[PDB]
This record gives C-alpha cells, structure tokens and sequence, in this order.
C-alpha cells in the first residue's frame, strides 16, 4: 500500500498474508480474505505458479510474533475456469483456496462480509484498502498492516479514454487514481473493503495497476468485482 499508515490490530479481521515456502523460510506474496473457517479467497494471479502456499491469519507484523498468528496449509487451489494468465486485463482474477484445516475465530480472525450479488457502488463511495505490499514503487513490502482511504471511480469514468480505456470491464471496480494512495505489488488478492448501510463488505480483490508505477494519477488500482462472482463462489464452496 503507497501512502497508508499502519491499521489498528483488530481493525481488518478478515485479511490473510498469503505466503509461499523459500528456501527454509517463508515469504509473503499476496493477500486473500478468510470468507469461511476453512476458505480463503485471493486473485488468480497469486496462484498462477508452481509454489508452495500457505495462509496466516491473525497476522499483523510479519517479520515479529504477534501473540495472535495461525498458519494453515492449502489443501486445493480452484481458480476461475475462464482466467488466462497472459491477458489479467481480460479480468477473472479470483482463486478460492480450501485450506487444510478450519481456522478458530476470535478478534483478529474473523469472516469478510461479502456484497450481494449484481451489486455496484456509486462514483466516490468510501473504502480501504489492506495489505503489506509494497510501499513505494519499486520499494519493498510493509511491516505493519497499512491501510489507505481509496474512494471508488465508477465505470463510465474509469473506462474513459484518460483512466483507463478498455483494459478495465463492468468485472472490476476501480477506487483511488490520486497519485498518492495507491495498491502495489504484495497487496494483490487482498480486499477493497467499503462502507455500506453502516457495515464495510469486501467489494473487491487486488488485481492490478499501472506498468508505470504504483501510485500513478489517474491510473486507479483495479480490483476484481466481488459481486460479479457470487454464484461462482457459492458453486465452489459447496460443491469441493
Ligand atoms: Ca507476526
């Protein structure tokens, strides 16, 4: 996250570090958001490689013990049948992850509340962005879980020709575009969590920005339209 500030422990619940085994150790690549005790979900792109993942939840400091921390394995990657990892402007970049055991909730560990389906925000509507990506471009990751305020930019604006064109479809929000907040790279997969009749709701999934920098005017960081896929998520989540 460029230009965040660090959020309270308990404030955002539902953010996963989504981390992969190097060497002996493990690093963080991505975010996700915990939607059941046993169901993470994150971009497509995070999950595109042959790795090996793991999940921690309760996180806060990922370099320091919190007191608060479990770290699962996944079981099964089910990421959207129609995803082409040479075209994420094409969009579809969603990835369901069952994990190999049920998380236990409690302060730091609690589900994302998502949207009702067909849902569409209005231009300028209040969200957050989470995530210990980078924090400048080309920079490195966060510590500390940084959060910034990154209002929506609707549609008919966002596809317009001085934002983004056509790379963005009616499949993905787009909020910030200021020049100084912005998502980065390590905060893909994590959730644009946005205030509505009084609840904050996961409305999106980081998916990308500009290949100019992270924080560009006019270049809005892009998310995955969480309610687009709600029938694609319930059909996973009962059917495996
Ligand atoms: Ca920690």
């Amino acid at each position: 996250v460029v230009g965040g500030t660090e959020a309270q422990r308990n404030s955002w619940p539902s953010q996963i570090s989504l981390q992969y085994r190097s060497g002996s150790s493990w690093a963080h690549t991505c975010g996700g958001t915990l939607i059941r005790q046993n169901w993470v979900m994150t971009a497509a792109h995070c999950v595109d490689r042959e790795l090996t993942f793991r999940v921690v939840v309760g996180e806060h400091n990922l370099n320091q013990n919190n007191g608060t921390e479990q770290y699962v394995g996944v079981q099964k990657i089910v990421v959207h049948p129609y995803w082409n990892t040479d075209d994420v402007a094409a969009g579809y970049d969603i990835a369901l992850l069952r994990l190999a055991q049920s998380v236990t909730l409690n302060s730091y560990v609690q589900l994302g509340v998502l949207p009702r389906a067909g849902t569409i925000l209005a231009n300028n509507s209040p969200c957050y962005i989470t995530g210990w990506g980078l924090t400048r471009t080309n920079g490195q990751l966060a510590q500390t879980l940084q959060q910034a305020y990154l209002p929506t930019v609707d549609y008919a604006i966002c596809s317009s020709s001085s934002y983004w064109g056509s790379t963005v479809k009616n499949s993905m929000v787009c909020a910030g575009g200021d020049g100084v907040r912005s998502g980065c790279q390590g905060d893909s997969g994590g959730p644009l969590h946005c205030l509505v009749n009084g609840q904050y709701a996961v409305h999106g999934v980081t998916s990308f920005v500009s290949r100019l920098g992270c924080n560009v005017t006019r270049k809005p960081t892009v998310f995955t339209r969480v309610s687009a896929y709600i029938s694609w998520i319930n059909n996973v989540i009962a059917s495996n």
